[PDB]
Formats: structure tokens, C-alpha cells, sequence
């Protein structure tokens, strides 16, 4: 089928034509078609592909904060890199560009001349003015005005012309295309190669595409951000910012996501950079940057996870929005808002509404059904923190959050200040039944405290791996409950669930998490991979529920490393790994304020309350370890270990790393994807 791309002005439409014609003529008459829409502006592609006149449009991320927006709802689908093949990189350096010997530096910009990509673009806009509009005098808004007001004349394309003169002054009108000589990364460089300007805001590559010489180049220089000045190829010393690639939009719910995809990919392969036909993506007779950056080397689908909000990142978003709002945010670590708890599913939010009722107003709740789920929240803002498993810590990690207290589980001197060495990873078969041990595990029959976490997955899977070398679990053992496992896997064919809840990572299956894979042992597996207190924690009548009430602790023993097999107690000398303790984890701005209000919380509520059937406990839940583990003694400082690397520690780091090819983690994948 085709893809309506949309053309600004006429010169993308030119390339947008031959792209069309060149693709007819290279693929099968079924593949992927494109055709052309022209429009007056990215604006204009924005809402013609949101009333479905168009599919899709390449957009400088900036731009993609206002693609997402109601009434728009736009996502991106397919994102440039740069670099190279060799080397994809998805993301670009901001820089301010100056003519050698201008004498001023980024603390002395006003009363200069400014040349602009665009209004609302990444280097050309956002960063810049982000960096200024704070030490702007009032009235700050509108911040077109205040910044027509410190420049002494500009070219921002894209501007109100009519409304701010100043704007447009070095290009009379603003105009929103190529048409305007001066517009985008090599016009706004132009724009300061004439002298119309005496700065200009672009990316790292700009003045090495349009100034081929060393010696032409040598009459350049950059602004860095300590107010001192750098060659323009020390730019990695000398930027404004980082900011995420151009990415092809599309519309969300229903955008042709595939067909871009298999377009774009199909195109890269017959008209990339290392393919010099009549035709090429990324160059053209008539301009540059027509409908993809000259500097783009290919194109990389985003993962399916990635929303608009998460491919920008947290603190773009958060910066782009105090920009349109003209807001200049007061420091977080100064108001110390209330924590967003984010609860596993309705198991967790009750337990969590107590709290919040319990806290009054230290504490608020939010859910979602998984914890990846409740990941993505807390980095993008609409939840603040969590408890995780080791095995998370690592991908909240990755995603950008950092630990900020640990559960400790010894008993109990001075619990808080004293950081645990870890609780251990254990492998609990059935007492007597019979030769399990080890070696002979394959075609046994697996139990799960849930895919990703740390002595149900990553540390057994890990050793698994390194035998039989490939990522098919699920066909090295017959079958097992592994919860988070694809739906149609045999690691689900023994989980308990009922309807559409079988295999879910939460308390609504029934064996998930470590006393549901004890579970899942006692009455349908052959091995249960979990932590060393599960077993003396489930038997004897300490779990009261029918399922235990009656088992005991001497009918179950410990899988060695060598083939041995100790009893449950012997765990020091029998188990599989030792495990970091689960951590608590938020984002960078908001640890200090979670820090702070999470141990006054314990101390109210914490592992030195009485009753707990009168009273609120904060470590109780039963047996279902409902936002923190039941056996959690206090939550303890990390001093050091602010840093999922430093507080996970180096065995465990690359233990996990061991098991990165083999990764079914949807959100690990979007985190790593720059
Ligand atoms: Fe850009
Ligand atoms: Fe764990």
C-alpha cells in the first residue's frame, strides 16, 4: 500500500516525486508505494496527517512535542541516525557557532544578531532560548517578544513576522520552508556565514556540510557553555546540549507504522548513503535536508514501547513545556512534592491507599498492571517511585532512574545505616523425588517468581545460558510458569492465572513472585528458582493459607552448583548466586525528596510497629510482598550506591549483561535505544 508523505514546499516535493518514482521502479509493483502531499509548513504536515491527508512527515524532535499534543496525537515511528552505519547515532549535539574573533561569549549574547533553524526546533530554539529565557527581563511572555527584545534583530523561520518584526528582521517574513534562504540548520548557518547574523544555533555537522576546507572552517568557532570559546570540531567539549535524533512521525492508534517502516527500510537499502544511483535519500540537487537530514546515515524503527513523551526523555519534555508555558521552574528539591507510589495492579493499590490515607498526603498512589508499566510512569512523571527487584533496578537503570534506598532483611542493630552484602538466589527441588540434580534439568519442569527478576531468571537463566548457548528456555525445560513470558509459551502452560490473567507478572497470577513459585513447585513443578528464605518462610504453618498450612521444611532441598543437594538451611553453601537486595527507585530530581520522606514514612509505619491488624504496617501484606517484600526489615541509605551500576555491583552487572542477547524486555530495549 503507500505512504502519503508530506512535502514542504517545492523543493521537497521535487525529491518527494523522484523518491516516488525511483521506488516504483526498484521494488514489486505489491511493496510499499509512496506519494506526495504538499503543504506550507511541518505545521501543516502535522495536521494534515491528523485529519488523514497525509501519513507522514520527518520532524525535528522539538517539533515532536507538538505533533504528540491533542488534538494531533502524532507518535514517532521511525527515527534518523547519524554517525555512521558502523556506529548509529541516534541523538546530535546543539552548538552556537560564531565567526572567529567576535570577541563575545553565551553570558554576552544580548544586543547580537541570532539565526535560528526554526521556531520550536531542538538546536535552533529550545536549547538556546532555554538556556536565556530565565535571565530574561519581564514581561517573558510572550517569549517571542522578550527575545526579539534581547537579540537585536534575528531570523527565526517559522515566527510571527507580523506580530514580532524583530523575528524576521534577517529574513524578512520568517518563511517556514527552503524557500527562505535562511531557514534550517545550513540556511541559519548561511545566515552567519553572510553576516546577516553574528550567532547561529545549529547541530555539531552543520559548518562541516557546508564548508568543505580546514582553512574556511579555521574562521569559525563555538560558544561553550562556561563562557569560553572552542574550535568548532571540539564540539563533544563545546555544546549547548544533547538532544534526540529527527524522527519520521506518523499517527497514533492507527498511522501505517509498518508500511513506513517497510518503506524506509526497503529505501535505505537501495538508496542510502552507500548506494550512489540516481537517487539518494539523504543528498539532493535541490537542497539540503529535503525530507531527511543530509547527515542521516539510515533509519532505525523505534521500539514499540517508545511513546512520544519517552523518545523525547523527561527532562526535554519537562524543559519544552516550561518553554511554551514561559514557566521558569523553582527548583523541585525546594516545594518537595508528595510521592506518586506506583502499585503492581489492585493487590498493591489497595495496600497503597491505606498508606496514603495513613501518610496524610506524604504519600499518593498510582497502578499499572506491570512493573515495566510502572517503570515507564515514574520516568516520564506520572508516578515518582517504586520497591524493584534487583533485575528491574538494572532496567530502571537503564531507562535513567537511580536507586535511592535499599530493603534490608537482617535483623536489625542499626538497620538503616548498615548496607546488606545481598540475600541469595536459590534452587529448591522436591525432597526424594528423586535424581533431580542439576545437569539432568532439561525437559524438567520450571517455576518462576517472574521473567527478568533476579533469583527467579537472571541468575539461573544466566548459568542455563552459558551451557547450551542459545535463548530458547522454553524449550530447554518441557514446561514451567515463568510470569511475563510470551502468552503462547510453554514457561506459561503451568501458571495459574484464570482467563486473561494466566502468566500476568502480578498478584492476579497466582504464582508469581516468590511464595507463588513455591507454589507452583509444591503442586505442579519440578524447580523453583527463588530467594534462600522462601522455603522457611512458607512452611510450618508461618504461611496459614490451605495451599501451606501444612507443608514442611525437611521435604524440600537445595539444587548445588555441583550436583549436590544441602537442605534448605545449608543455603550459605548451596545456592546459585548471591542477589542484591530490591531498592526503591525514582528519578534524579526527585531522590533527595522520595530520600527524605520514605524514612520518616518507615519510621511511622515501618518493622517496629506493634499490632499491624489495629495499626498499618508498611512491611506487611500477608504473604504477597504488596509494594515491598513482607520480610524487609527497614529501607537502609546507599551512601555510595546511588547509581544502578554502583549499587547492583559488578558481578551482578555483567551477570545480567551475560543474558542482554536473549532479552524479551520490550522497555529495555526503548531505554537502550540511544
Ligand atoms: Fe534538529
Ligand atoms: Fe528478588
Amino acid at each position: 500500500k503507500t505512504v502519503r508523505w508530506c512535502a514542504v514546499s517545492e523543493h521537497e516535493a521535487t525529491k518527494c516525486q523522484s523518491f516516488r518514482d525511483h521506488m516504483k521502479s526498484v521494488i514489486p509493483s505489491d511493496g510499499p508505494s509512496v506519494a506526495c502531499v504538499k503543504k506550507a509548513s511541518y505545521l501543516d504536515c502535522i495536521r494534515a496527517i491528523a485529519a488523514n491527508e497525509a501519513d507522514a512527515v520527518t520532524l525535528d524532535a522539538g517539533l515532536v512535542y507538538d505533533a504528540y499534543l491533542a488534538p494531533n496525537n502524532l507518535k514517532p515511528v521511525v527515527a534518523e541516525f547519524y554517525g555512521s552505519k558502523e556506529d548509529p547515532q541516534t541523538f546530535y549535539y546543539a552548538v552556537a557557532v560564531v565567526k572567529k574573533d567576535s570577541g563575545f561569549q553565551m553570558n554576552q549574547l544580548r544586543g547580537k544578531k541570532s539565526c535560528h533553524t526554526g521556531l520550536g526546533r531542538s538546536a535552533g530554539w529550545n536549547i538556546p532560548i532555554g538556556l536565556l529565557y530565565c535571565d530574561l527581563p519581564e514581561p517573558r511572555k510572550p517569549l517571542e517578544k522578550a527575545v526579539a527584545n534581547f537579540f537585536s534583530g534575528s531570523c527565526a523561520p517559522c515566527a510571527d513576522g507580523t506580530d514580532f518584526p524583530q523575528l524576521c528582521q534577517l529574513c524578512p517574513g520568517c518563511g517556514c520552508s527552503t524557500l527562505n534562504q535562511y531557514f534550517g540548520y545550513s540556511g541559519a548557518f548561511k545566515c552567519l556565514k553572510d553576516g546577516a547574523g553574528d550567532v547561529a544555533f545549529v547541530k555539531h555537522s552543520t559548518i562541516f556540510e557546508n564548508l568543505a576546507n580546514k582553512a574556511d572552517r579555521d574562521q569559525y568557532e563555538l560558544l561553550c557553555l562556561d563562557n569560553t570559546r572552542k574550535p568548532v570540531d571540539e564540539y563533544k567539549d563545546c555544546h549547548l546540549a544533547q538532544v534526540p535524533s529527527h524522527t519520521v512521525v506518523a499517527r497514533s492508534m492507527g498511522g501505517k507504522e509498518d508500511l513506513i517502516w517497510e518503506l524506509l527500510n526497503q529505501a535505505q537499502e537501495h538508496f542510502g548513503k552507500d548506494k550512489s544511483k540516481e537517487f539518494q535519500l539523504f543528498s539532493s540537487p535541490h537542497g539540503k535536508d529535503l525530507l531527511f537530514k543530509d547527515s542521516a546515515h539510515g533509519f532505525l524503527k523505534v521500539p514499540p514501547r517508545m511513546d512520544a513523551k519517552m523518545y523525547l526523555g523527561y527532562e526535554y519534555v519537562t524543559a519544552i513545556r516550561n518553554l511554551r508555558e514561559g514557566t521558569c521552574p523553582e527548583a523541585p528539591t525546594d516545594e518537595c512534592k508528595p510521592v506518586k507510589w506506583c502499585a503492581l495492579s489492585h493487590h498493591e493499590r489497595l495496600k497503597c491507599d491505606e498508606w496514603s490515607v495513613n501518610s496524610v498526603g506524604k504519600i499518593e498512589c498510582v497502578s499499572a498492571e506491570t512493573t515495566e508499566d510502572c517503570i515507564a510512569k515514574i520516568m516520564n512523571g506520572e508516578a515518582d517511585a517504586m520497591s524493584l527487584d534487583g533485575g528491574f533496578v538494572y532496567i530502571a537503570g537503564k531507562c535513567g532512574l537511580v536507586p535511592v534506598l535499599a530493603e534490608n532483611y537482617n535483623k536489625s542493630d542499626n538497620c538503616e545505616d548498615t548496607p546488606e552484602a545481598g540475600y541469595f538466589a536459590v534452587a529448591v527441588v522436591k525432597k526424594s523425588a528423586s535424581d533431580l540434580t542439576w545437569d539432568n534439568l532439561k525437559g524438567k519442569k520450571s517455576c518462576h517468581t517472574a521473567v527478568g527478576r533476579t533469583a527467579g531468571w537472571n541468575i539461573p537463566m544466566g548459568l542455563l545460558y552459558n551451557k547450551i548457548n542459545h535463548c530458547r528456555f522454553d524449550e530447554f525445560f518441557s514446561e514451567g510458569c515463568a510470569p511475563g513470558s510470551k502468552k503462547d509459551s510453554s514457561l506459561c502452560k503451568l501458571c495459574m492465572g484464570s482467563g486473561l490473567n494466566l502468566c500476568e507478572p502480578n498478584n492476579k497470577e497466582g504464582y508469581y513472585g516468590y511464595t507463588g513459585a513455591f507454589r507452583c513447585l509444591v503442586e505442579k513443578g519440578d524447580v523453583a528458582f527463588v530467594k534462600h528464605q522462601t522455603v522457611p518462610q512458607n512452611t510450618g504453618g508461618k504461611n496459614p493459607d490451605p495451599w501451606a498450612k501444612n507443608l514442611n521444611e525437611k521435604d524440600y532441598e537445595l539444587l548445588c552448583l555441583d550436583g549436590t543437594r544441602k537442605p534448605v538451611e545449608e543455603y550459605a553453601n548451596c545456592h546459585l548466586a548471591r542477589a542484591p537486595n530490591h531498592a526503591v527507585v525514582t528519578r534524579k530530581d526527585k531522590e533527595a525528596c522520595v530520600h527524605k520522606i520514605l524514612r520518616q514514612q518507615q519510621h511511622l509505619f515501618g518493622s517496629n510497629v506493634t499490632d499491624c491488624s489495629g495499626n498499618f504496617c508498611l512491611f506487611r501484606s500477608e504473604t504477597k510482598d504488596l509494594l515491598f517484600r513482607d520480610d524487609t526489615v527497614c529501607l537502609a541509605k546507599l551512601h555510595d550506591r546511588n547509581t544502578y551500576e554502583k549499587y547492583l555491583g559488578e558481578e551482578y552487572v555483567k551477570a545480567v549483561g551475560n543474558l542482554r542477547k536473549c532479552s524479551t524486555s520490550s522497555l529495555l530495549e526503548a531505554c537502550t535505544f540511544r
